């Protein structure tokens, strides 16, 4: 059975990508080579073209992603070839390295090699590659509250964090054979941030906010043709309103909406007064400026909603099927603003793509 | 089979009727009437009671409705027994005065004749009793587009609007015999309207905006216990943003944003700015206080939310399984500052309820 699914995909896989590419009259004689492969080791090989086109499908396919106009320009860093903790350390450095661009940021993924028997060869615990730590303890709640879990882990590990409300995460990740996951600290030269201020307000930076410059996504499986391949971290560049709207405004985020309505010179006690809404706009108006001032990459979320039309557009003049989920694809702020909010998306799974996984910890 | 979906329905509505009502033993025997009634006439005849808990019942499950708290305190008036178009006039200028009430809106239903063979006896063509004519000629447009096609009708029946942007539309429906609907102009004395000002911007009163107090759904079909009732004309009081960030804001309704942006004084140049959100809060403000100021019942997103979070709470108290509509409950602005946007709502439909039917022109 394991097999017998490894070998449909396969097919559905080859046939797709090789007719994109323009191979249509390869497919034949790779899927004998592929069918003998899976006999004989139980598993099959991508090329690096197959490899490299699977990961830009699978953003194509991300229903929840509405950056995905841009999904043939992704960037893809074949890293199958690595076997040490140090090997791998250096893959993820090199991925921050390059992504970020000093801050012209590159849409990029590095390739680890995949599952065996469904044994992981490397198992990354990050959520992000870059996230900030976060602690609760006697009522004492510092950094950021999604990655207490982590860090509790971590802490486990031998590190310790400053319990500033912005430390940095270590990367830490496991290796095949291996029983414990080993921690490296990040290097600060490699992490951009951003202080968050505002164009017309000048006590906003009495909030001392900032965020780090890259998303970079590190605990997905990418699925290729019935290939696992747990371990392949990917960036793009921010939407504005996941910082804003999100990170820094939710009550189980960093919580700061009453904070921003008070040095924004707005009372914060009447539901009729909107002071929740105005002080969102205002954090959001600052993410875009303070990113757009450092020259950092960053889109605002119309912007990316007039973006995603036109990969709407091109998905129908390609003879595409679209599918996307409504409720990831409308932004948190004025969605009625956008195209999105009104019409409907079939939100069916398309492979290749990207697969939430459990979690090592908790 | 028509008739027995009708006892189907029939036997489940009862049931669950008398049980909340606390009069489950008188069950047995009313559906024996049922039985025979349906037998003898092909259908069945409603008391009081059972008319008034199922629109409770329909609202109560109108999983698209964020106000569904206050469900069991509506106000239900049975006007079976109209025969005349003057009737149903009267009936329906009565329903906006006592649900108008002054400006504390009262949420009412007036209850009409229902379908006998699938025949409607009375035939409303209003979306909502009181709302706003639209023109769309030469490139010239007025008032709102969603009512064009209404208006058109209208005006082939030998009404004609004065091509203000803001002209009562005349209430129309047709009498089971007639060929031709009847339309009565709306008394202005009936009809509330709120000019919209600003708490702070004195300039927001140059835009000459305003709205009517009190929406009431004039098309929709009230299902109870197998009987149609295509004409139940119901209203409540309205969310702020239906009308700041839908009604006025919509590209394709009266489409008012850049000219907010102007009056408040900021530029409406640049998507990074955030023009379009600072200029939707800002109008959302302003129709809240104007509201207000006026003593009409309005209710904003956040206060709305709260009271439907309670609607939940008493749900699960109550044993009922809670069904709802997460595109519909999530407000188009700050919906992340809702409980609503970070949990999820079963979208399956139960009866009692309020159905779409097929408009009767177009
Ligand atoms: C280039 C800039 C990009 C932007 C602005 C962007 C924007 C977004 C946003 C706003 C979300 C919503 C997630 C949330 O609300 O937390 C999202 C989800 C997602 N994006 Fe993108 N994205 C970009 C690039 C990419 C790339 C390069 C990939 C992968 C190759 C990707 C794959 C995804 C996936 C898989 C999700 C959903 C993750 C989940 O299920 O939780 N995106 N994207
Ligand atoms: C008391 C104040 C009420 C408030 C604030 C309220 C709020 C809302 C809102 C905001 C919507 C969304 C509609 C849209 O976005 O256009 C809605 C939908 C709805 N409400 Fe209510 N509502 C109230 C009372 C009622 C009453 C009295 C009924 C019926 C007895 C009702 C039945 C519905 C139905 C059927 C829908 C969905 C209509 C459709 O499918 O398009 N509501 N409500
Ligand atoms: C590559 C990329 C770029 C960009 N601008 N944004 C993204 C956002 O994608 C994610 C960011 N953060 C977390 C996730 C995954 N979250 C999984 C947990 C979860 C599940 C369901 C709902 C929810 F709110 C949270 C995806 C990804
Ligand atoms: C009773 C009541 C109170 C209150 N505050 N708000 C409401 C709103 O209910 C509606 C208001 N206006 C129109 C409708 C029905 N719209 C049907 C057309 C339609 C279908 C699907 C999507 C859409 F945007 C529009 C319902 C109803
Ligand atoms: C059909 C499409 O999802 C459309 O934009 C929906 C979204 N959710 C909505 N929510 C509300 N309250 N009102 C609407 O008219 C709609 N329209
Ligand atoms: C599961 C629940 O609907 C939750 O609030 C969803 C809604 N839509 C979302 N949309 C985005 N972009 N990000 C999220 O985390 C969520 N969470
Ligand atoms: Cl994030
Ligand atoms: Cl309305």
């Amino acid at each position: 059975e394991e097999k017998e699914i490894l070998w449909n995909e396969a097919k559905a896989f080859i046939a797709a990508c090789y007719q994109e590419l323009g191979k249509a009259a390869e497919v034949k004689d790779r899927l004998a080579d592929i069918k003998s492969e899976i006999d004989l080791t139980g598993s099959y090989v991508h090329t690096k073209e197959e490899l490299e086109h699977g990961a830009k499908m699978a953003w194509r396919n991300s229903n929840r992603c509405i950056g995905r106009l841009f999904w043939n320009s992704l960037n893809v860093i074949d890293r199958r070839d690595v076997r040490t903790k140090e090997e791998v350390r250096d893959a993820l450095f090199h991925h921050i390295e390059t992504a970020t661009n000093n801050g012209k940021i590159r849409p990029t993924i590095t390739i680890f090699p995949p599952e065996e028997k469904g044994e992981k060869q490397v198992e990354i615990w990050n959520h992000q590659l870059i996230r900030y730590a976060g602690y609760e303890s006697d009522g004492e709640r510092i950094g950021d509250p999604a990655s207490c879990s982590l860090t509790a882990a971590c802490e486990e590990l031998g590190w310790r964090g400053e319990r500033t409300d912005f430390d940095l995460l270590p990367l830490i990740f496991r290796m095949k054979g291996d029983e414990q996951p080993v921690w490296y600290e990040l290097p600060r030269s490699l992490v951009i941030e951003v202080p968050i201020t505002h164009p017309d307000i000048e006590a906003f930076s009495d909030l001392e906010l900032k965020w780090y410059g890259v998303p970079i996504i590190s605990d997905m499986k990418l699925e290729v043709g019935g290939i696992h391949y747990n371990a392949a971290p990917f960036n793009g560049w921010y939407m504005g309103t996941e910082i804003g709207a999100r990170n820094l405004a939710d009550e189980k985020r960093y919580d700061k909406l009453k904070k921003v309505a008070s040095v924004i010179g707005i009372a914060a006690d009447y539901n009729t007064d909107l002071w929740k809404d105005q002080a969102l706009v205002e954090l959001n108006k600052a993410v875009l400026h303070s990113y757009k001032k450092q020259g950092v990459s960053i889109v605002d979320h119309h912007t990316a909603a007039s973006q995603f039309k036109r990969f709407e557009e091109q998905a129908e003049e390609a003879g595409r099927k679209l599918t996307g989920d409504w409720t990831w694809l409308i932004p948190p702020i004025s969605p009625a603003a956008t195209h999105i909010f009104h019409r409907s998306y079939d939100n069916s799974i398309v492979k290749p793509n990207y697969f939430y996984q459990d979690k090592p910890y908790e």
